[PDB]
């Protein structure tokens, strides 16, 4: 039962599918990439298995309109990836109903909406903050966002916050982050937006610290003009946890660390663990942080089943997530239509 | 022009002189020395008296806590509360040396649970399957038995019953910071960070408080005693007002994620912190907020252009007790009376 | 001003377009795109003809290898030769696409041994005790049986006997580069990097060649057949002359340590490389040469001030086959005839 | 058999010895630091055990004048640490004959000598290479070295290289790196120098790629004025390996990665493994590099005994090595005099 190390032979010419396939026998993180392709393809193939359970009960127990499949896939990603071109990548998966639950941080919501109003630009990591600040330019890694983008966001968002307060106070709406994100996706009304497609396809988005970013800034300023908006995080905890509890199987695809990683993993502890899991991040374990914990720490908690074969790829997801999608979801497009 | 020179142990082991020599040793030892200077600048500023004019503006908050000349925000990730840095943080809070805490849910939880049962030393390499089979959970190279959370459940559930009763019959509008104050009062134990925080009127912000064991318990509680609301909007106003009406601010941030961003974003509301120290092991190259250098925050206005912030690239379990030894602990008499 | 935009999989899986889209995706995907541009600039320069004047100066070396308009230095660490990147490197060397190799001792050794027996896939977490008890050596997530080195001993010892004989009776003055050429000729196998390097007159520098299995064998051999000398001074002249008399130079450096420094230092002798790509996962914060950004080398004169060098922060087992696919492999016809 | 997590209580005041002792129960890398203190103290205590073996045989078999002790300690460190203030730290250990073998890279030799002629200065990592180069300033991390330092080095070194060539050609001297380093230490004749003390105390220094740096540049330029110097690496392989083979016990203290780490570890494979080992570095395992390999990879090779209890501290050695020395060697100063 032994596989030999061998890399792609460019004497064959350039066949990119064969080149990507060769990662599996190349070693180090290339091999982990091949293992991740296999784990995600196992999630997809399980998802496509037919099932025959009670539609109305499920909906009652989860308080969700989304129909159950044979594998509930949780996709988590940090804010920076929505500032990156991986935004397109994630939007594709959600547009085609390929995942079931989204978890991201506040920036990961608002920068998708802002990109429908104005673009993000390429820059460099080493650009100095004094000069950028003096020019009204904000840096995100090697990306750049002008202050004017947030001005356009403000103008777009304040009338929606007005309606939200009115609906809460006179139509009994109890706002949560996931409910707000669904509404913003409907309002942005733009097929380039992740959250437009999420609400159209009844994919919920959880973001328990939704106030930590520009949407927070705007909610804050808005509240001195139109007081009273409340965002409850308790009901959203019930919604995410019941997505895990009532699943047939679950898979986790987690890009980055922080709350998005922990929140997906903790939901899956409710069912004594995910059946499949892929982490892609650059965090290291040695400082004891949750972000840097290997999948095998999650096993000790019951967040990943002891019989699962989870995979971590240690790499920037801007490089590896498009390749992963290319070899997995994008190959199964036939079945998602 | 300062020359590189390390401590000369031919002098013997003079600990203070050895620590002072980090400044001229280079690499992260020099950044450690710069961090000592930055924190001592925050303390020196904090102990200036407020002028009449400054006192007027600073008094503009409804906070019970007396205002000082430098409001210090201390942020830390959950793993650090599982570590012995819990004692370091507790000491600072106990003696009113910082003014605002920001942490994640684990960072609240695990302080309270340590008053019920201890955390143990283990190894990073322990395998999740065998740990899970023995009911032992791993946090880096630390270990918490399942039983710890059983005791937490027994302790917490009667409090949740009281909180719901107070909500529904006494008009209480819970937020994360108000719950954390109450949990600190209930734990009633001088070893607890949150006990001292509520005693000293130090607010604790944790916008994703539902992401861990507290969340598990609220979740199960919601089925027997439904309706608890935790609003994050009111807490956003509260943390942002702490920054807006400060005479000066300092940020001391251990780790990344929400704690780092939430503190920094609040300080953007005053066009930047005056002083800032980051201690973490995250790298910038993947674009993550966690790995962003202080100079990225300058571009946003989260750190003032004329500030001299510092990042120490190191595990805070090593650096933070040394930093406190060289700064706050040296001025303890000033924080007493 | 280039806008951020990721590949849109609604277009289908067009691999070339997906790779081209890394440039506008951000973070390290953008650095990957910049690295493709840098390497293609080296190749475009290499394929310019030499003017009369340039030909005159470049001809000033005693190298059998025809001079070109860009001398490309390729450096890589030993682990990459244990990986399937050995095939990638072999292809470039086979088709004369680079001009100078620099590696460590393992980087020589393990190429030769792979012609005698394979390397296998394993896992990073396998425990050393059980591996040692089974005579299995671990390299990251790769595995080499002890037997591999027995075969290497049987192969190498008769060659060492001949080298000593040629030293003592034919005046040969061995250096690392001369031994590596001889080992490549002896292995006589088209799967070997060093076979093709000596066939194509590509010198290989490895100033610490005694640091691994070759060293073990020289050591034991020294007791039966004493006196072998390996001079590193002559090799220093040889590598430095490759830089000094180049029309232009490019550096492609995979990993850190001696391979990175030795290539960069040689190029200081011409006041800097014209083009440079680093691929590695080292961080700058500990001051290590391995983690130093290209811009540190600019301060020394190792990279020209007007160059646009690039570092991709990633495991080269993922990135380097993609880089070659987008650069050298696209111009293969130009390197043939 | 369980130890509870507890940090230092600053309500005790500031006792730095107690603070450092508390690292052991603080967790994460603080705990690994405590384990490293224990491993190095075990090396020292073993070294001090008396022994009673044949003095003349030992010297014959090792071709060394250094007397055997009960534990042979190998100390390795990368170049950057000699540019840092850790130079003083290492010099102290060698001055007092506390370690037995030194391994470093070329920069780690020459920058100790240059510091006896002119100092290294503090700077910042972010200083731009163009401006530094235009001012004749070279950057090493956040340290700075003027070009003039290398001019002074040249003037000092060229007459010594003259004598070395003369002694080789007319007194039969066969130069190796360790023999050259001993001579340079004798010539520098300055008690601030590591290598002055090493040669005085008959501590050999191995550096198989000694030509990779400024000493190489100078040897290179010198050879066009005074040709013929040869530096053999084979005889130095015999000297380092016999230090391991004939030891009673061995310990490895390795700061950084690269050749210094591999070369010490490979020598100890000759005796089927070191009895004690401490690594301090910031390299990560996931790219398969030797630098980032955990001690447990070395166990699979036989480089560390299966019954050893090695320790890696993941941290910048500029921070932790002075603390480690303070708690170990500097406490045992009594016995080394």
């Amino acid at each position: 039962e032994s596989t030999q190390v061998r890399g792609y032979d460019f004497n064959r010419g350039v066949n990119y599918r064969a080149l990507l396939e060769a990662f599996g026998t190349t070693g180090f993180q290339a091999t982990n990439f091949g293992r991740a392709v296999q784990q995600v393809n196992a999630m997809i193939e399980k998802k496509l298995e037919p099932l025959s359970q009670d539609e109305d009960q499920h909906a009652d127990l989860t308080q969700s309109r989304r129909p159950l499949t044979s594998c509930t896939i949780f996709l988590g990603y940090t804010s920076n990836l929505i500032s990156s071109g991986i935004r397109e990548t994630i939007r594709y998966l959600v547009q085609h109903n390929m995942v079931d639950v989204l978890v991201t941080t506040a920036g990961g919501v608002e920068e998708d909406l802002i990109k429908c109003l104005a673009p993000t630009y390429l820059g460099e990591f080493s650009l100095r903050g004094k000069e950028l600040r003096e020019n009204g330019i904000n840096r995100i890694g090697n990306l750049l966002v002008p202050n004017e983008n947030y001005c356009k966001f403000e103008d777009w968002l304040m009338p929606i916050l007005d309606q939200m307060v009115m609906e809460q106070n006179t139509e009994g709406v109890k706002w949560t982050p996931s409910k707000m994100i669904a509404r913003l996706g409907k309002e942005i009304n733009n097929p380039e937006s992740v959250y437009y497609w999420a609400q159209k396809n009844h994919i919920p988005v959880f973001s328990p610290a939704l106030t930590d970013g520009s949407l927070g800034d705007m909610i804050f300023f808005h509240s001195y003009k139109n007081p009273g908006l409340v965002l409850d995080i308790v009901e959203d905890l019930r919604l995410i946890n019941t997505q895990a509890i009532f699943a047939k199987c679950t898979g986790m695809i987690i890009l980055g660390g922080g709350v998005v990683k922990h929140h997906i993993a903790n939901a899956n502890l409710m069912r004594n663990g995910a059946d499949y899991a892929v982490y892609i991040n650059t965090a290291q374990e040695f400082d004891g942080s949750d972000s840097g914990a290997r999948p095998d720490e999650a096993v000790s908690w019951g967040k990943i089943r002891v019989d699962a074969q989870p995979v971590k790829v240690y790499a920037d997801a801007s490089l590896v997530f498009p390749l992963l999608v290319a070899e997995t979801f994008a190959q199964k497009m036939d079945a998602f239509m």
